[PDB]
């Protein structure tokens, strides 16, 4: 359970994504598939593209980044009272997308070198320790929500 200083962490380096949440999540789901390529598989409607160049011109790409990290702000946003924002992500990601949750991980990764990079004025070391529990926890809740629904 995170504190509301830690909380505050979180929310005050997400305030800096929000100044540009494509240009975010362009960077962030980049980083995701050149360090974990199989993650790109995942996308049918874009596991195609081949370089960074592609992926940096793929307006698909950049919908699903905007996407994927607003409904992560909204989860944020709720300092882990998440339970209603959980459902539907859960069943999608476990039933339709087949998402694992080491997935998930890859992902977590990605978002915090993405923001240590561009953020050092809010992601120093308590922030970025802040920013790993709150992904930890969306992880736990989220693996326990899989597990209700059939996806281990
Ligand atoms: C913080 C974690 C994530 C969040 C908040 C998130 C959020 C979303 C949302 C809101 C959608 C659209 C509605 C839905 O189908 O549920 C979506 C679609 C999708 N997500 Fe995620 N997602 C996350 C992680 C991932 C990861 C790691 C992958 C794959 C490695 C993934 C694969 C997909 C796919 C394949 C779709 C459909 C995309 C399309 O229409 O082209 N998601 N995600």
């Amino acid at each position: 359970v995170l504190s509301e200083g830690e909380w505050q962490l979180v929310l005050h380096v997400w305030a800096k994504v929000e100044a540009d949440v494509a240009g975010h999540g362009q960077d962030i789901f980049i980083r995701l598939f050149k360090s974990h390529p199989e993650t790109l598989e995942k996308f049918d409607r874009f596991k195609h593209l081949k370089t960074e160049a592609e992926m940096k011109a793929s307006e698909d790409l950049k919908k699903v980044g905007v996407t994927a990290l607003t409904a992560l702000g909204a989860i944020l946003k709720k300092k882990g009272h998440h339970e209603a924002e959980l459902k539907p992500l859960a069943q999608s990601h476990a039933t339709k997308h087949k998402i694992p949750i080491k997935y998930l991980e890859f992902l977590s990764e990605a978002i915090i070198h993405v923001l240590h990079s561009r953020h050092p004025g809010d992601f120093g070391a308590d922030a970025q320790g802040a920013m790993n529990k709150a992904l930890e926890l969306f992880r736990k809740d989220i693996a326990a929500k899989y597990k209700e629904l059939g996806y281990q």
